[PDB]
């Protein structure tokens, strides 16, 4: 089912990322240009996951790259958050997009619930070589990944959640994506990035 039968049996995150980049769990390989793994290193206490790569890092071939990144960076280093102490991944590891005449990017498309549930291999791997003490969830798709296909970011902000079926039950943080920040009213943008930056710093608290 998915991408199970393409994970080794290892927690080296060189070699996952590796095989990842064979990958064929869902039809997502094929436009992308390459898997994207996470980024980081095993000794990570914080493990942030966003929902797939976006035209940026397809072809960067790293996570959170893009305006996104860069307003996430922006935010980490308000919450006194080293990115480079993080495990940064996605709930998707291959692009899903389209084009359209006279524009200025690729398009993200949303993964559907059969992509994530069949790249979920990969994010389990990840936390068992990781080992993480919190989970940032960034965006509806990773956290409907770990806690159901029903859950709603906008009803649980700022909350610890556990669930019993993640590996080494970590602390869990669903929160807005980054994403969502870059557009809309001045107040609306300005109120968001505090409440990202407060859940960011629930998750370091752990
Ligand atoms: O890596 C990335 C970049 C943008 N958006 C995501 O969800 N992940
Ligand atoms: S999106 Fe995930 S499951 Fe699908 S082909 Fe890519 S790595 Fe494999």
């Amino acid at each position: 089912a998915g991408a199970q039968d393409f994970v080794p049996h290892t927690a080296d995150l060189a070699e996952l990322a590796a095989a990842a980049g064979e990958c064929r769990g869902c039809g997502l390989y094929r436009d992308a240009t390459q898997a994207v793994f996470g980024a980081g290193g095993r000794s990570a206490r914080i493990m942030m996951i966003g929902e797939q790569p976006g035209d940026k890092e397809d072809l960067a071939g790293l996570p959170f790259v893009g305006p996104a990144g860069r307003l996430l960076d922006r935010a980490l280093e308000a919450a006194d958050i080293d990115r480079d102490a993080l495990y940064v991944t996605n709930a998707v590891k291959h692009f899903k997009f389209t084009r359209a005449a006279g524009g200025k990017r690729r398009i993200k498309k949303t993964p559907s619930r059969t992509e994530v549930v069949a790249c979920r291999p990969w994010l389990i791997a990840e936390m068992t070589s990781v080992e993480p003490d919190v989970v940032v969830l960034l965006g509806a798709t990773a956290a409907k990944a770990l806690l159901g296909n029903d859950f709603r970011v906008t009803q649980h902000r700022g909350e610890v959640l556990h669930v019993d079926d993640v590996p080494g039950d970590p602390a869990l943080v669903a929160t807005v994506h980054p994403s969502s920040l870059l557009r809309g009213p001045k107040e609306e943008r300005e109120s968001a990035f505090a409440g990202l930056v407060d859940d960011l710093r629930v998750a370091a608290d752990v």
